[PDB]
């Protein structure tokens, strides 16, 4: 296996998108799928035991998604955060991204997209995250 990705989906949109992402990720990725995140501390332990390279958090409530993603970033994982359409979340998401980026990891956020756009966004970021380093600029 090439790496370890944890996929967490909460709520109706998040669970559907999370299942599709897990179904469509390259089989060389070791994927751990979790539905309906409740305890941030329990998620944190499951992220530590899986030794996650990246954590994909999809759905709502926003406060939970951001809390999970911050905990993953604190553990050194790349994070991909995908929030279903909600009004007025732009500045909250900008502040989350600024805080999560203080850890120095990769932080990617998608707001208000369809399920299939969410799936494509997760797949594109994971594709980049697993790319070989034969290029010029590096994170």
């Amino acid at each position: 296996m090439w790496g370890k990705v944890v996929v967490i989906g909460s709520g109706e949109y998040g669970k559907r998108a999370a299942q599709r992402v897990a179904d469509l990720l390259d089989p060389r990725i070791d994927v751990y799928l979790i539905f309906d995140a409740k305890s941030t501390d329990e998620i944190r332990k499951m992220i530590k035991d899986h030794g996650a390279d990246a954590v994909i958090v999809i759905g709502a409530p926003l406060g939970t998604a951001f809390a999970i993603a911050k905990a993953a970033a604190e553990l050194g994982a790349a994070v991909i955060v995908i929030i279903p359409r909600r009004p007025g979340v732009r500045e909250a998401a900008r502040r989350f991204g600024e805080e999560a980026r203080k850890y120095g990891g990769r932080v990617e956020v998608l707001l208000g997209a369809t399920v299939e756009e969410a799936v494509a966004f997760a797949r594109r970021v994971v594709q980049q995250f697993f790319a070989l380093e034969h290029h010029h600029h590096h994170h």
